[PDB]
């Protein structure tokens, strides 16, 4: 709990002040805990940092295992997942810690390891996509991997670098894109 | 020179360290000069930035010109682009910088002039290329800015989020995605 705790602090304090302002030593004032107790439990802020999108990333897991039933087919959990990862960022608190994070250890292999898996998590949802769509002759495809990883990465492009027109646009670009994707597999 | 050590040291730092990580001073500290002198074309950090970014999608465009030539159907024009972008040295490292400088300046307005101007430069390869493949017939697009959109982000996407794996495998990637994009076009 006192290591629940200073995930639910951290997380805050990051929520409100991006990754590179805050300091470990407000997240144990804040938190009662200790440097001791932090270390412990985390051994670096970038490690601490890490948990909590690993966390983050469960409850994503899990408003997908929810929402996903408003899809039907897999060519329709397609559309809805991209949909989804595309609105929920425009509002993602953490977003700016994340990008903050990610831009500062992409060079490091040491904090680039941890941050593999994580996003492999997130592809994870896709394979499954794809490979579902496979045993229902939605499309065949070779391998599902491949798509897997292009899908995960050309969706966040889509919803990085549009940033500048009206929420409504970006979905119907964003459904295009997916439209346009779907087709060109078959 | 001066002004030109600038946008030297200046890009130098934007790319390796983060658009935040990077100040005015560590630029005069390292481009021995004075902290004055930025005003006449750099009214602040974001137009000394815009302005860099300006330069390097020009530097790209060039690399562009004198290359797309090996590429002669323009569905090859596609996938050399895509291809090359994964590959160059130009503006595509900067990607970082700004993603992190679109969570923060992208309410002032004064900026998004020098902005979307070169969100222009983004597009144009691909409008150009899906354009002249309306005429030749290689396939039909009515709405050839959307889909030029979707493309470039697309795109952006894979260099962006893959920037840290085998480039063998980026290559391959990119090119399994440019053959699904234009093969879902008609
Ligand atoms: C809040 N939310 C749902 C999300 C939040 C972030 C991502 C991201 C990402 C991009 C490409 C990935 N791939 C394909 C390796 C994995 C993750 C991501 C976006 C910007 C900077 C770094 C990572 C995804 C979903």
């Amino acid at each position: 709990n006192l290591k629940d705790k200073i995930l639910g602090v951290a997380k805050e304090l990051f929520i409100k002040n991006g990754y590179n302002a805050t300091t470990t030593g407000e997240i144990v004032k804040l938190s009662e805990s200790s440097k001791g107790n932090l270390y412990y439990h985390f051994k670096t802020k970038e490690n601490l940092f890490l948990e909590i999108l690993n966390i983050q990333e469960s409850k994503w897991q899990e408003q997908w295992k929810k929402e996903q039933i408003k899809a039907k087919t897999n060519r329709e959990k397609f559309y809805l997942y991209n949909e989804l990862s595309l609105t929920t960022e425009y509002y993602y608190p953490l977003q700016n810690a994340i990008i903050e994070f990610y831009t500062e250890y992409y060079k490091t292999n040491s904090i680039n390891e941890k941050m593999n898996k994580l996003e492999n998590k997130y592809i994870d949802a896709y394979h499954v996509i794809f490979k579902e769509g496979n045993l229902n002759g939605e499309w065949s495809i070779n391998d599902v991997n491949a798509v897997s990883k292009i899908a995960a990465n050309a969706v966040n492009g889509i919803v990085t670098f549009t940033h500048e027109q009206n929420i409504n646009e970006r979905i119907k670009l964003m459904n295009k894109f997916s439209q346009i994707f779907l087709n060109g597999l078959s």
